[PDB]
DNA sequence: TGGCCAAC
DNA sequence: TTGGCCA
DNA sequence: TGGCC
DNA sequence: GGCCA
DNA sequence: TGGCCAAC
DNA sequence: TTGGCCA
DNA sequence: TGGCC
DNA sequence: GGCCA
């Protein structure tokens, strides 16, 4: 086994994030009747609610599906995040899950900042036809100091909780709508070359304010761009009428290569 | 990627037995100075004080190394158990850890009730000649009740936290000395072919109960076969003089097969 | 407003037992469905099997119902333990809780081992005729290191839950019927004066134990004199055929200091 | 005892909330040298991060020092709360702790939303001349589902981390300094005709923003006013040079009615 | 109640 | 290893 | 203390 | 939540 | 090892 | 109630 | 898909 | 994180 994550081949890396997203969809897939019963009937406050609410949601159900704490805490930007030791047949490894949750009105792509981009971007932009660019934000790992030696580096793993809703203002004690609950899972630096190795293969997008053309602030990211690159990295809990929970299906590919979402068995919670 | 351990292959089924002693590994590791004091330093009670001092410093060791707690009790003389989903690659498994803590003074061998037992074992006793079977008393799973629809199969996972130690003429505010603590990893049913095929194929022996008084009958583990049916499912912590805490050492089978030994990090707790 | 609860009044010292037992009976009924199911549905193995249902569904129902974790752990004999900080406006207070669990087939009347004694007690045993003495075992405080200076004494506060059931021929999956819950709190030493100023007062009593067969000798307490003794301090978690938990009653001594019971509230878990 | 604070005296709520604050200043004191190390020497990028890393902090600081957690949970604006079981001798009370972090370059009051503000606020702006209002966004209570009846209110407790420090840009690896936190308990609504009877009597100043006179958005508290009104109800830890950890003071009066500050005990944490 | 004996 | 059962 | 940006 | 009156 | 007896 | 001690 | 406000 | 091209 390994405890040192640069000693896995990206595939082995890839099941961490794999491993650690299945984990988080289960925990949101069980705190979905209460994830749609907060999100919808909460105050309205004007505006900027869903923002917070958000977050807010992610928190109350993965804080209940964690793993073996480490005593090493940050603050940063990203709204959930937890040091911690992640149980694998590559080892035990350290790992430092970072989550961020975003509401939008749209169901492709989310905006965000370079404190949220795990990997270097580079991207085309449509009318310029320049490359456009952005450092990562987000470190690779966090080292943490043995106790029996030194620096021991914790993996960093970034997942985005997009809630895609719809306004409706306000009727009887509903002030709005969410729709489903979609989950990204995006590759760790290391996995550059693989998800983005130049600037005409990659699931980033033209940022969403002024500049345009060379280095940019902001950035996007295509939901279906990443999963046509790796299907499992695109996961969608969405809300049809049948349940008050969303529908449990997985998207992943069979062992012949063919992409299949199938449908999980979750608990009350 | 799989919820029901049946469908995973006998490997893999291994490999979350692993990655489950792995895990409690650490923890263990980390507790070690604290188990040693606790062992050491605990004044005798009516003697046979040793025993809650193993179950004692068993579960404050692992309590803190959890994951995504189910929420479903248990109430049996197992020492320590939680059903809980143990996130990795295969899927996110739910999974029903049972550890039995035991205070011996041998460190050879280890002794179950039936209760604990988790394949049916067939060995041939040695002194007698003869042949002697044991019907598995542990559950190879715990049914869930699925929220949508079945119910969903808990593995079960069987671990065994052995410390060995030695009574002692009290000296300082020592009154024993806790020389190493061993923790074995006994395979789950569906794979009672590759490790009890036949009875002169296993690693069970006699149990340390009576006949002749008429004993209900137990059964015993003898490290030294275990370790050679497969390296990794018996470990040993072993207490030395360098550091107040266990030697932090983790036995696996090479990439090609042979036993292997490794010198990890762990952390300061 | 206080650290050390031996500058606290009488009254006060009372005042914490009374709020830590408040909060471990609330604790209790809600979950005495789980408790009544788990002790009554839970097969019988090598019998005994009363005496781990009883500690088991102890430490779940109140593992969920704790406060401010001091990082200090115990190992002895005492069921369930736990080091801590407990609010109060009298201060925050550093605290050992001590609970005992008693599968038991009398409503009448509770064991106590040496180790689990709060006070010296002193009493006068009827069949004799003499007076029995028992110096008790638990400790009033365990000092603690202060990070800024002294050490800090956390108060000893010790509870008894005691299950109160009968055997039963197997009908449905039930082995045998639990009756009630009685939950007692114990005065801490400080108080020796105002529950067992004299042999004749106190709400001791001759001991399980047989002084025959040359045993150790340990004693009991008696809920009708505790009672007495102090309303409160006896409370009694009785199951009913109404609803599936137990009917929630919780008795007090009235602003003027009769006795008084009322019906509370408690939420579904 | 009572489970429904509106049953409890004016003082008797108070205590309640004397109570929940000194928990909460063990829980900050306890991690001021982390607090500070994390507050100072976490990245700078470009502003806002303050924001963050004070609310941050004061998770990781009271998430520690919670108390009996109850099966019920809210999205708001306030960036910590839990809705808990808080022991007390009052009886067992359901409450609802929010707590907001702040972080200014001031040391005298700090600015609110409508939906921060636990009572209706009135005071006299100084220019003007004219009374300025604002409702209390904030609820007194959050009804909870009974199972053995109806709805149960558990309190609102408001509770305002503010963290005094000063610019400094960025030197070696500290980029600002943490000067002190201090720590507010608002006063709930049941409260007002206490602290607030009138626009002559508040510890609320004029809001920071375009409008003035009448009705307003925003509002103001000074930490003076609000000391002189309650000396309890104004906490600070403060960063001396002699330790790592705030200076451990604690801020009431003794019963004799003058205010003094005592030196507390705090542990490692 | 108090105490013996029991299978833990 | 704490507890039933007996007088 | 105020309201401004 | 800065800066300045 | 295998098994008895022990104080839990 | 699980475990030491003995051959 | 882009950048605008 | 809206709106619109
Ligand atoms: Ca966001
Ligand atoms: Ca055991
Ligand atoms: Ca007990
Ligand atoms: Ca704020």
């Amino acid at each position: 086994m390994h405890q040192d994550y640069r000693e896995l081949s990206l595939d082995e890396l890839e099941s961490v994030e794999k491993q650690t997203l299945r984990t988080i969809v289960q925990a949101l897939q069980q705190y979905s009747k209460e994830a749609k019963s907060i999100f919808e009937t909460t105050a309205a406050d004007s505006s900027g609610e869903v923002i917070v609410l958000a977050e807010d949601i992610t928190q109350y159900a993965l804080e209940v599906a964690e793993t073996y704490p480490i005593n090493r805490r940050f603050a940063g930007f990203i709204d959930y995040k937890r040091v911690r030791w992640l149980p694998s047949p590559h080892g035990l490894l350290p790992q430092v899950l970072l989550v961020d949750a975003k509401a939008s009105t749209e169901k492709n792509r989310d905006t965000l900042q370079r404190s949220q981009l795990p990997m270097d971007a580079e991207f085309r932009n449509t009318s310029s036809g320049e490359v456009v660019t952005m450092e990562a934000g987000v470190i690779p790992h966090l080292m943490l100091q043995s106790a029996n030696d030194g620096v021991l580096p914790a993996v960093t793993t970034s997942i985005f909780v997009h809630f895609y809703y719809r306004e409706l203002k306000d009727v009887e004690g509903r002030y709005r709508e969410l729709k489903s609950i979609y989950v990204l899972s995006l590759p760790h630096a290391r996995l550059k070359q693989r998800y983005n190795p130049d600037p005409d293969t990659s699931f980033f997008g033209a940022g969403k304010h002024s500049p345009a053309r060379g280095e940019v602030a902001r950035i996007r990211v295509y939901f279906d761009r990443l999963k046509e690159a790796c299907p499992w990295r695109l996961q969608e809990l969405h809300y049809s009428a049948d349940s008050e929970y969303t529908q449990p299906r997985w998207r992943d590919l069979n062992d012949a290569g063919h992409e299949v979402t199938k449908e999980f068995l979750f608990l009350e919670r």
